[PDB]
């Protein structure tokens, strides 16, 4: 139950966190 699922979650959480910074870290939302 939710065994290997842990490996995709671990790396797929890098893509969202990296593409979120390109959201203009100035002050505008997105």
């Amino acid at each position: 139950a939710v065994g290997i699922g842990a490996l995709f979650l671990g790396f797929l959480g890098a893509a969202g966190s990296t593409m979120g910074a390109a959201s203009m870290t100035l002050t505008v939302q997105a």
